[PDB]
């Protein structure tokens, strides 16, 4: 069968999603789960102290008045008929680099499609023009034609970045590492028009580790990145100062 | 004087933070800057689309119209005259064990203290019932006295479960990995007052891992659990692996 949960955080009418899904279409069973608009930001976020309406529009995507995480979450537990096999997310509306993942609503969909039988993929197109999603969608259309022939470990989260060009001016695929950005700008505060102050988050911080080896790097000389993302946030490294710290505590 | 920032997921009207604040207050100088609303699954979604808009309540808790993250954010970002040494977020009511993490708001709070720079404690207060805050407003006092003197790395997250128990019921603590969650709750569908159909996440499901070394098995037999956390999302050790998938899926 093959039946792929197609997710994103543009909402359920961006373009990024519909070519993807067309492009999936060919290759087994499509579900699409969808916010119902953008939820840029919204990172692994449910919505849990209220309901979500769900709506089946005339394209036979799903769309769902929630966060990108709710949208995979519901699918898999209930929402769909039948269970989906692997989660794919995307195509996103630009790069989710580096420190960038950690909030990305887009990854959190694909992190959420972990607790199926076969890799999840969070797939985002690069730049702010968005010219060849169809590059970005055949990229994903081989990656899973070969995990079907070459299974990779249970519970792979793959982040996968491809530049905003032609397929044939790609210059490769590379297994990266999350790139890191120097500190965040400060927070803009203003004063509303009834003389409230408000404050923006301010923009990510310049590109600081974007050295050969890193998702920036890749995206920058034209090469699709593919990062692998840990699935366990325990920090093992850690235990031998933390264990004797509190090995110390025990008066 | 040590500088505490602490926030939480609960809002800022909980009590978890209330007992939490005013106990930490005798060990340095306590900024609160807390979601103006529950916000239980925020996960580290941060607000970008908009402006926040803050406020200062009469017992000196700064109210934030946003998520957790947004609090913690925009503290070490302007919103507060001096950078705090460690961000406290909780006590939160209900645990955070294994899965959990991912999409808990008060985990991102302290999250977010960590990566510019601050080292960061994550509380929950085990069960239900929450009868014993006092209980892990002791423990946060405890760990955060003894870090001043035996200093931990200067990076460190911790997420800390404290059981629903006197304080004197507690057999210990324990350095601990994430656990895991068997499969979530259905979700739970029902109509609205005006006939359409709305979905509510289900609750989390049962323990899967759930063994010695585990976070739950230390919370299960009446130990405080204290988990590191990374920072680094990238799985390593998965890379040789990739890489050689990769160069075959090239084939």
């Amino acid at each position: 069968k093959l039946r792929l949960l197609l997710s994103n955080d543009d909402g359920v009418y961006a373009k990024g999603l519909a070519i993807l899904a067309k492009t999936l279409a060919d290759l087994g069973e499509v579900d699409v789960v969808a916010p119902d608009r953008n939820r840029s930001g919204a990172s692994n976020s449910l919505t849990l102290n209220a309901p979500l309406h769900i709506k089946n529009l005339e394209n036979g995507m799903i769309s769902v008045e929630g966060t990108p995480t709710d949208c995979v979450h519901l699918a898999i537990t209930g929402v769909l008929p039948e269970m989906p096999d692997m989660v794919v997310a995307g195509i996103n509306a630009g790069p989710n680099l580096g420190d960038d993942v950690w909030y990305s609503g887009t990854v959190a969909a694909a992190m959420e499609g972990r607790f199926l039988g076969l890799p999840a993929l969070a797939v985002s197109l690069g730049g702010e023009l968005f010219r060849y999603y169809e590059t970005a969608a055949k990229v994903v259309y081989q990656l899973i034609q070969r995990i079907e022939k070459d299974p990779l470990p249970p519970s792979t989260i793959l982040n996968i970045n491809v530049p905003d060009l032609p397929y044939e001016e790609l210059k490769g695929f590379e297994v990266t590492r999350l790139g890191t950005r120097h500190r965040a700008e400060p927070t803009i505060r203003q004063i509303d028009p009834r003389g409230h102050p408000i404050y923006w988050v301010g923009a990510a911080g310049p590109e600081q580790d974007s050295g050969p080896g890193t998702d920036f790097f890749a995206m920058n000389h034209h090469c699709v990145s593919i990062t692998p993302l840990r699935v366990d946030l325990t920090h093992y490294e850690a235990f031998d100062q933390l264990a004797s710290w509190v090995k110390r505590l025990e008066m």
